[PDB]
């Protein structure tokens, strides 16, 4: 009883309909979760020293032919036309990132250049294969590309791996299985490029004490991949993360920089995504938590409620203070029994229920109950606000005990 | 200068390519401005009680055919096909918002329902008419649709008008022309509906003490509208804001709610955008400010710089303090003359240059230079940080004096 489709309906997070197969409509509360997940990713982009960009939604087929995506992916790409030119709605963000890199002369002092995007991508998947948020047609990839020198590969691949485990640990995912996918039958780049790339990814895994198995022939057409699979609380495997080494795309798109030796050089490209897609990861989280999202992700974090209208002015004031502390809060001043109110907000998976009777109004206190049924007692309002702020800002998995 | 296309190149904000006509490649610094503009709009969504949602990029042509917009605008829509079905890449967000409205039984108690989206839209505009950020194919509107009763229209229009002036004032736009477009020759609804609807728009304007003029017969087939034209510092007119009444779309897309008398009732829709295209608005702002973006919008708010090698670690400490204070800060530790650093960052329109010589280090102070060439002298570090935070939080047009 943790279906993301059911929870998504019950908590008014999102919906899907037949007029847009495999594409999500995010309702207010679901979009709040999505945006908080974006805020989290951005905090990591800042920490790990990434730029953030935005590329065009479509680009001319001629460009996708040049990069190799047309030859490999044409049947799974959406196309559209204008003025006798054909455009592919983008399946990937990498070519756009190279286009941005190519604006303005680059040198070795600009490298490593780490370029991230919340990339809106589309895949023309067979419609019968779509399911929930887990297999979709339109998605938002937490993508980035690192442009670096050959000598910087080791440190930059190492940083990507650190970033992967760091981010998964935030959500409580500690059981991770790793595969290394090597040269596929249909590919671009020379065998010596592939020897180098496969070797570098293998060394990274050895050095980080990450056990792995090879997945022979399952690499991307443009480079080998480290694939990260996390396991949820039901012990189900979800492949989410990927780190790839690419010596082909930057050459094909005429990317270059001036090295230390003043010689014109082609940058190496590292591709990576960690969550995989915002939509699928939200799906996974919804099931992992069964809708009991950690406080930092919860659509509504606190509900403050009165017993009678005698405490209404105090509740409104307290609601305002919580909102000023950055907390997603609402007041429940209805003329309903306290057990009726508490149940409604517990059903809605609100982390904290703040109750104000006469005794609380008199003492400048608030009675705190958690959605798990724990009565924390009557506590000083400022102590409660501070404790909630820390729980939220630290992105704690745990509520107050 | 005040050419946003030249400034856009100079400050590394964005670029365009023929591979994606009229679709912007946002570089890090331009995307920072875009993201800050979103944050600003979201603060107003909160203040004016809007939900925020997100819809997919495409929906079945079959659904678009039902809206009453198909015959009018089929030539300007991008289409793409899959499995014998044709999809439209959305040029507007209204039908998607109605799809969200149509999920779950709605009651009169849910009205007015205010639904905003930063809606990623595409129009197949002729390539010859494209121009920088102002005339594009891919654009993002600060869009919203309000679903309400007939009796609620005036108050809801009143709030939209307040929102327009509130938002324009933030950017220094106080000269605003207002036009009310009245019933066209070809229209839906009775004459009485139009009498009431035109009167609601006029009364809402009167209630905000706003003089206006008519654009006779220029209303849409589905209702009258108000349009807001702001004037920049060169006295150039930019039509940006729209409040559009719509008595057609809800019925066309089977939208309804349970009235207080238990009757199935069709809501009225209000379409509204304040900035309009955010790409275009960024273009307007770029020219308005001549690239001197107010500090809250500036891609890089502060550069901290040393005179000689001796102050490098003080610069690092101060940069970290600014980082921790939420300021977009960079350290310039190059072995270059201080005047060279000031010239470069002045040219890049960085609001503040925080200069650290021995005297500053020794006193725990910093010397503050503005991009206007103003020497503000030696100031206490914590005081400067507090003043910068206040300038940013208040979204002030004015730098410290
Ligand atoms: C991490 C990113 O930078 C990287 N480009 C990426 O997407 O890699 C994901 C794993 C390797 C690549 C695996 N794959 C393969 N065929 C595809 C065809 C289409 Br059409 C689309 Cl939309 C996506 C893919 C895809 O993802
Ligand atoms: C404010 C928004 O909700 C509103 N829908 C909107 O876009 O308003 C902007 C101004 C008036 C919008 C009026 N118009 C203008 N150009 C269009 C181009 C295409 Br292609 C299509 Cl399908 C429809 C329209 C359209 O209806
Ligand atoms: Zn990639
Ligand atoms: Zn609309």
């Amino acid at each position: 009883g943790r279906d993301h489709r059911k929870i998504g309906k019950q908590l008014d997070l999102y919906h899907m309909q037949e007029e847009a197969p495999g594409m999500v409509f995010w309702h207010n509360d679901g979009w709040t979760i999505f945006r908080e997940l974006e805020v989290f990713v951005r905090s990591k982009l800042k920490e790990y020293q990434y730029q953030e960009v935005k590329g065009p939604f479509m680009m001319d087929r001629v460009l996708w032919e040049k990069t190799g995506h047309w030859d490999n992916y044409k049947d799974a790409m959406f196309t559209t036309s204008s003025e006798n030119r054909e455009y592919c709605i983008k399946p990937m963000n990498c070519p756009g990132h190279v286009q941005i890199f190519n604006q303005g002369l680059k040198s070795y002092r600009d490298l490593p250049l780490r370029m991230a995007e919340f990339g809106s991508c589309h895949r023309n998947e067979p419609s019968g294969a779509l399911h929930g948020l887990m297999r979709v047609r339109g998605f938002t990839q937490d993508d980035a590309h690192i442009f670096c020198t050959e000598e910087q590969i080791r440190d930059e691949v190492n940083a990507c791996i650190r970033m992967v485990y760091d981010m998964y640990s935030t959500f409580g995912f500690e059981k991770i299985v790793v595969k290394l996918s090597t040269r596929p039958d249909k590919r671009i780049g020379s065998d010596e490029m592939w020897d180098r790339a496969e070797a570098d990814l293998a060394v990274a895994l050895e050095e980080n004490n990450i056990p792995f198995e090879y997945q022979l022939g399952e690499g991307a057409f443009y480079g080998p991949k480290i694939e990260f699979t996390l396991y949820d609380c039901l012990d189900r495997a979800w492949q989410c993360g990927t780190v790839q080494l690419d010596f082909s795309l930057p050459s094909r798109l005429s990317a270059s920089y001036v090295g230390e030796d003043n010689e014109r050089k082609v940058p190496v490209m590292i591709h990576r995504a960690i969550l995989g897609s915002m939509e699928r990861f939200i799906g996974i989280l919804t099931e992992e938590f069964a809708g009991f999202f950690p406080t930092w992700l919860a659509p509504v974090q606190v509900v403050v409620m009165n017993i009678t209208d005698s405490q209404s002015e105090y509740v409104n004031e307290l609601t305002q203070k919580l909102q000023n502390a950055g907390i997603r809060v609402k007041a429940d001043l209805r003329n309903e029994k306290i057990g009726f109110k508490i149940r409604e907000h517990t059903l809605r998976r609100v982390p904290y229920m703040l109750v104000c009777g006469d005794k609380e109004v008199e003492a400048g206190k608030v009675a705190v109950r958690t959605r798990r049924g724990k009565d924390l007692g009557s506590l000083d309002v400022n102590d409660v606000i501070e404790k909630l702020q820390q729980e939220i800002r630290s992105r704690s998995l745990q509520q107050l005990e």
